[PDB]
């Protein structure tokens, strides 16, 4: 099967390939979950939400496998790491919750609203779903393991952010060999807009490929 | 020790820390090397070059370890990977001696003056040369073991770039749960100006933190 995609078109097949959907969860598309609360614009994500579903509905159709993530933690974040994480430190979320202490334990907390998956997209069975606890899917998860045990050799991402869990586990992915591309539209950044064009253009020049829902979808048809 | 940086100041021991220059060699930094051949710009590389001079005379006066990358593989490119691998179809090394039979073995070739380390950057003894066959010094390496032997937990970040072996290198770093610091002006972006702007942005937002060559000069002078 041939995906068109910039630099260039790949060949791939899908009954060997993964759609991954990254962290399509309240927190991270829905008004009023952590990304909104934390000063980033999660006003436009309504679009994502519909494509990541036209492109989900014909990547099962073709035999695709379909990952989905859902990235955070225990409620009293001890799998966020200590003091002596980065991640402590780092994270936005803590950040937004130790300055409102009204929230502390409620953001990206495993059996939360803000971790629930978006009301629009409903995992079937023979997916699979993954949480994570750091930005990229390929650390401290079997992810690796569940592709590799399927003998998958590309990954088509989609999801939020694309500057974030997007490409970094598109990033790792490539270190681990694998053939990763992205679908532009059904990536929402964090950040201002100039953060989704960087991101797609690391991708596209350095890491993976960059094509559309559209063509995907276009490209699975027979 | 305390380091100003964005978003906020953090503590380090430089006895605990590690100076990261990432692949300052000709491909990089120099005019007609392999970026200059590929279509980047290069010719704002020279500050680059004496602002990492300065931050690694501090460095290694305050007992922090200095780790040279060095990227690229031996003349054939075994180690870049053959057509199985993404490396192959994504190095843009790689595309450029594809378009250019010329070049051939001669772009991030073991033993070429690409792959030398530019003359004004001279490793000393105590320093750590350290080769790698991909954007990330975190994957197909022993970093992560050279620096845990040490009990390094601070990573001080310079070279090119900025988007793409140093931000993979920070990123990692995190995800291993390593602090890691970039000195903003002690590095050059390969692509447009956002390149260098977003690769900022991300590392300060998600990932790391933001300095520069004067204030970490100034923080460990005592």
């Amino acid at each position: 099967t041939t995906l068109t995609a910039r630099p260039e078109a790949i060949t791939f097949d899908p009954q060997q390939s993964a759609l991954i959907v990254v962290n399509m969860q309240n927190a991270y598309a829905t008004p009023g979950g952590y990304l909104d609360l934390a000063g980033f614009d999660v006003s436009t994500t309504r679009p994502v939400i519909a494509n990541i579903q036209t492109a989900v509905t014909a990547a099962r159709a073709a035999g695709m496998l379909i990952i989905w993530f859902q990235n955070g933690w225990d409620e009293q974040y001890v799998e966020a790491g200590g003091p002596g994480s980065p991640n402590f430190h780092k994270s936005n979320a803590l950040k937004t919750m130790r300055k409102q202490p009204q929230l502390q334990g409620k953001l990206l907390a495993k059996g939360s609203w803000d971790y629930q998956l978006v009301d629009e997209l409903v995992p079937q069975p023979g997916d699979i779903v993954l949480p994570k606890p750091r930005y990229s899917g390929f650390f401290n998860t079997p992810l690796d393991s569940i592709l590799r045990s399927r003998g998958i050799r590309h990954l088509v991402f989609t999801g939020i952010a694309t500057n974030v869990c997007v490409e970094s586990t598109l990033r790792d992915g490539f270190f681990l060999e694998y053939f990763g591309v992205v679908l532009e539209d059904a990536t929402h950044q964090a950040g201002p807009k100039f953060a989704q064009k960087a991101a797609l253009f690391n991708i596209e020049t350095f890491f993976g490929w960059v094509s559309d829902v559209e063509t995907f979808c276009d490209a699975l048809s027979p």
